[PDB]
């Protein structure tokens, strides 16, 4: 009936910021109920967030109300989430579904998010340089 798409997973260091988001497609947000869960290596998922149309009453998993923020666009099908104060716990598969109840079906594709310290390697050998070239 509905199904959801979620992505834009990155790699940041404990203590960072990480924009992800789901481009839903069957409904609309300022309408029905959403929420963004995680699921880290096998675990069994687990709802993160939770955002409700109208008035703006949210609710997390209670461990994640000062970790993470779940919002979304009343005209725009996307469901966003900031990923900060990070602890080795975010490292892991993100999805956003609606609420039907009390729990996540989660039909989004996976958003491979992960946490690690000193990655700021990309191979260049060529200097990066800055803005002293623009060719």
């Amino acid at each position: 009936d509905v199904q959801l798409q979620a992505s834009g997973g990155g790699l940041v260091q404990p203590g960072g910021s990480l924009r992800v988001s789901c481009a839903a497609s069957g409904f609309t947000f300022s309408s029905y109920h959403m929420a963004w869960v995680r699921q880290a290596p096998g675990k069994g998922l687990e709802w993160v967030s939770t955002i409700n149309p109208g008035d703006g009453s949210t609710y997390y998993a209670d461990s994640v109300k000062g970790r993470f923020t779940i919002s979304r666009d009343n005209a725009k099908n996307t469901l966003y989430l900031q990923m900060n104060s990070l602890k080795s716990e975010d490292t892991a598969v993100y999805y956003c579904a609606k609420y039907s109840g009390g729990a996540l079906d989660a039909w989004g594709q996976g958003t491979q998010v992960t946490v690690s310290s000193q990655s700021e390697q990309k191979l260049i050998s060529e200097e990066d340089l800055n803005h002293h070239h623009h060719h």
